[PDB]
């Protein structure tokens, strides 16, 4: 077990977690203004995102808050409490994402224009707000600016492969 | 200052705080699902809200997170660290609020239809995201469900009057 104490301790960390609503997420603090993530279970499962710009601060010792807005229109605020293996996230979904979640299920980086066209075309209100705690199931020190971390679409067995030490090498690159 | 340990300690607390951009806000935890607030500084100074529904939780001992979405379309995630006199809030404004702030500068509770109509008529994107720490300059033990706390429009010297103990009586009523 390592104690998370500084912003530097947190950056470069690679998380897997399950929300209290059953939803399984994966998230990486690439650097101090960039996040990658990959969704395994729930409404928008299969979706993954690299190079998302984000405000990342340490609130107080060992507690980390991350904010970003998405090309879909989705707003996010994550609070990591890694010394307790816990997280809290609020996701503010536009109405169209709840109605048509599969539109967002893709490699978003290749379909930015689709997301921007969708968010203006389809309904935004009422919003779906998902305020939930999560248990952290995996913590890896990937280092900052590591391109191998979230570099492919999710598959059924992927979270287990990572948790079991059968996905990355000693240097945290994929085999 | 009292030590905040539990969710109970937090509920019924009346705050005034200045964000790092200089924006003075005031905010009250009326109950476990309801917030009242009043704005004294910045883009939407003069705006006040009551009976806004919100998700309110204790993240970890003495740290609190509040999530709500507004009739304006605005998304808010607030993190309180009252034992440090520090807070962090992320506000996600629709483009239209940045472009027409003065529509929202009113008692919202009397102009709900105008807010809902404007969020549909004007632009949602790009969002203006305001990630900032605040310094807490006032903490009042207002008790839960006190309708007097935020019951009038802000005036210039109002935060001073509250800080200076000239606004409420001994039972935390305006008079
Ligand atoms: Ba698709
Ligand atoms: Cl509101
Ligand atoms: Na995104
Ligand atoms: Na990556
Ligand atoms: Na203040
Ligand atoms: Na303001």
């Amino acid at each position: 077990t390592k104690t998370f104490k500084t912003l530097d301790d947190f950056l470069g960390t690679h998380f897997i977690y399950t929300y209290d609503n059953g939803w399984e997420y994966e998230w990486y603090a690439k650097n101090d203004h960039t996040v990658d993530y990959r969704i395994h279970g729930g409404m928008v499962a299969g979706r993954w995102v690299t190079d998302q710009k984000a405000d990342i601060v340490m609130l107080t010792e060992g507690i980390y808050k991350i904010s970003w807005t998405s090309p879909t229109g989705t707003d996010v605020a994550l609070d990591f409490m890694p010394n307790e293996k816990k997280l809290h996230g609020t996701i503010f979904f536009p109405k169209w994402v709840e109605e048509h979640p599969e539109i967002t299920v893709t490699y978003q980086n290749e379909h930015i224009d689709l997301m921007e066209q969708s968010r203006e075309k389809y309904a935004t209100y009422p919003k779906l707000v998902v305020p939930e705690f999560a248990n952290i199931t995996y913590m890896g020190d990937a280092g900052q600016n590591n391109e191998d971390v979230i570099s492919e679409a999710p598959y059924k067995e992927m979270p287990n492969d990572i948790r079991n030490g059968k996905y990355f090498d000693q240097n945290y690159h994929r085999l």
